[PDB]
């Protein structure tokens, strides 16, 4: 097939990882998420996170505004215990050029209020970012180098903290895209080795490896990633880790809006080590 010719930093780092993030809503927690939406063009969003499967309970719910087509969308996140922020999306139009997104994060009580500019430029064989951290005291500075080729990439990452030092930790890395499939190294700063491999021979089949090396001389960690988009609304995973991992995730979908996904993890049948937990996902959808 094809696709583009842009993808930004956190390309097959998430593409993968939402891939990998299929092992159902947390390996043991139940977090019922609702969606809604109304026609007067305002979405909605309500949820309820059951985090440590019973080691904490939290209550997330937040509005979404999308306001015309070319001008802009404002997300606004609010909370309950908690926190919020907004979100103010800038765009040229609808070809792509440069688009400015505005973070009125901030802390609550008792945390450090700090908002946000996060930028973003993009073309053909390229795209880097100026997300700017604008947080207490010192300002934090982000950006992000991404390269554009011919069935070629190349990225590069700098992360900027506090007004007297210049650099804080900065990593890069490589890989191409390609036709349904994604291949990449990322070598995260403060000397680390690591890399990642999508494949797609099927729309019924689908695979991925991750693994990195940490510079020193230590050991290795694997992960062997897989899920077969079954044709009926439930798909599972092959969440197998050559590292000591060995879980599972089961996708599933029940018709309309509602959907229920379960998954669990297994490590043998460790002590002190670690056991058996699942996780547990709701959906209840809408129209209105």
């Amino acid at each position: 097939m094809r696709g583009s010719a842009v993808p930004p930093t956190y390309a097959d780092l998430g593409k993968s990882a939402r891939d990998v993030f299929t092992k159902g809503y947390g390996f043991g927690l139940i977090k019922l998420d609702l969606k809604t939406k109304s026609e007067n063009g305002l979405e909605f969003t309500s949820s309820g996170s059951a985090n440590t499967e019973t080691t904490k309970v939290t209550g997330s719910l937040e509005t979404k505004y999308r306001w015309t087509e070319y001008g802009l969308t404002f997300t606004e996140k609010w909370n309950t215990d908690n926190t919020l922020g907004t979100e103010i999306t800038v765009e040229d139009q609808l070809a792509r050029g440069l688009k400015l997104t505005f973070d009125s994060s901030f802390s609550p009580n008792t945390g450090k209020k700090n908002a946000k500019i996060k930028t973003g430029y993009k073309r053909e064989h390229i795209n880097l970012g100026c997300d700017m951290d604008f947080d207490i005291a010192g300002p934090s500075i982000r950006g992000a180098l991404v390269l554009g080729y011919e069935g070629w990439l190349a990225g590069y990452q700098m992360n900027f903290e506090t007004a007297k030092s210049r650099v804080t930790q900065s990593n890069f890395a490589v890989g191409y895209k390609t036709d349904e499939f994604q291949l990449h190294t990322n070598v995260n700063d403060g000397t680390e080795f690591g890399g990642s491999i999508y494949q797609k021979v099927n729309k019924k089949l689908e695979t991925a490896v991750n693994l990195a090396w940490t510079a020193g001389n230590s050991n290795t960690r694997f992960g062997i990633a897989a899920k077969y988009q079954i044709d009926p609304d439930a798909c599972f995973s092959a969440k197998v880790n050559n590292s000591s991992l060995i879980g599972l995730g089961y996708t599933q979908t029940l018709k309309p809006g509602i959907k229920l996904t379960l998954s669990a993890l297994l490590d043998g049948k460790n002590v002190n080590a670690g056991g058996h937990k699942l996780g547990l996902g709701l959906e209840f959808q809408a129209r209105s």
